[PDB]
């Protein structure tokens, strides 16, 4: 029975999961960040941060086109950041999970931190999830190709006009829902405001469009993207991984 | 007792007892009508009229302050009390734990079926949907044709890893039909139908999105909520 118990710890270490032939696990008892620090990359870092769960992060470096690897294509098929693989995931077997929003998911329920216990507002607080993933990400990403990106050289302004009331319109929806409340969910801070901090940030900040969409005339984002600004998490978070 | 409830001002319950679904037969609204018609649980719909401009109404905003469908009250939410909800995805995940179904029994299957739930969330719908407005929508208008090739790539660029996925499988999720076939069917059948990119996608070139795609039309439950509620 010596191959038998090799057998089960193969099953526990990361040497099945191919994109670690491309950047390797120097930690393999820790969660592995393939990220870099752009608006949907962050939301992992910091929620890691958030946590205080160890992990291990790894630039991945798009001017190579290290994304279009078969290797990094092995864990996420849609070749974007982040994505991670938990090697203490569910059944203490490893786990690789690609998209943001399944990923805070998945963190919040491993470590019981940043989602409401009352299973009602557990449900609302994936609503406002939901919410960041469908239109603010989504959205003001578009904005960023039109003003920011290769589509700003587009002599056709409508387009740009069009993801600039979009932005401003979920703005809208965010500034109505933050309007006496500390964080998206009231006084509990979740997944929800670090789903949205760093695109509300960029947007105003990378992506030079502050007043584009006219943030300052608002009052309620603002403070809420200043609360989320002084935590160490966050700040964290937000440089991590280094850029490549 | 729907009655804290605003929206049920503008459109009332005749059943309180049943799942209230403010929606309109779209690809995002028919997420929610196929999870409701493919668990058997009751529930009575309403068609939310934007030609109206229904949507904007203090009394729909009050359960959903996006201004968006598709939107439900759930009578006997947790803790034997009515729960609002607005969000497809959140939905989904909502009726999913409701009726023990249409997630897979296994832990892990279960969240990598949330993987796919999000690409669709994020990357389907909207990018679809933005092809959509280009095409067949006011966009279509517009003379310069970059932005409707920008969206016509990324659909396309969407489809192959689709393609790829079901590449030797009946649903997203291997033998297990779930939530992200849910979530994916409506906006891929509207995308070849309705906004009329059939030929824009090269569509008939793919094998595997087809296949997938005539195995869940096949299904009587998503025949029935593709066309739920009736358009006002
Ligand atoms: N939807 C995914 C990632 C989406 C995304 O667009 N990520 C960007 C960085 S903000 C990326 O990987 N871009 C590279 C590319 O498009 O090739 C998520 O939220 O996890
Ligand atoms: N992320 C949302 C998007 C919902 C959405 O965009 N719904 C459209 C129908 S496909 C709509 O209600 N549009 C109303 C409007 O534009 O005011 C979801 O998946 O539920």
């Amino acid at each position: 029975l010596g191959t038998e118990n090799l057998y089960f710890q193969s099953m526990s270490d990361l040497s099945s999961f191919p994109i670690t032939k491309r950047w390797p696990a120097q930690h393999s008892d820790r969660i592995q960040l393939y990220s870099l620090p752009t608006p949907n990359g962050v939301k992992v870092s910091i929620m890691l941060e958030e946590t205080g769960l160890p992990y291990e992060p790894h630039a991945i470096d798009f001017g190579k086109d290290h994304q279009k690897t078969p290797e990094f294509l092995s864990l996420n098929p849609n070749g974007k950041i982040p994505a991670i693989i938990d090697p203490n995931g569910p059944g203490d077997k490893p786990l690789g999970l690609f998209e943001s929003g399944a990923i805070l998911q998945y963190l919040a329920e491993k470590t019981g931190q940043f989602l409401p216990a009352d299973p009602a507002r557990r449900w609302q607080t994936l609503q406002w999830l939901h919410f960041q993933m469908g239109g603010i990400g989504p959205m003001f990403g578009q904005l960023g190709f039109f003003h920011k990106f290769a589509g700003r050289e587009y002599e056709d302004k409508r387009p740009l006009q069009r993801y600039v009331a979009e932005s401003k319109r979920l703005l809208g929806v965010l500034e109505a829902r933050l309007d006496g409340r500390q964080w998206i969910m009231d006084a509990d801070y979740t997944i929800a405001d670090i789903a949205t901090l760093g695109w509300v940030r960029n947007l105003i900040g990378f992506y030079g469009a502050r007043e584009l969409v006219a943030f300052d005339e608002l009052t309620h984002v603002p403070a809420w993207l200043e609360r989320g600004l002084a935590r160490p998490a966050v700040q964290r978070g937000l440089e991590i991984p280094k850029r490549p």
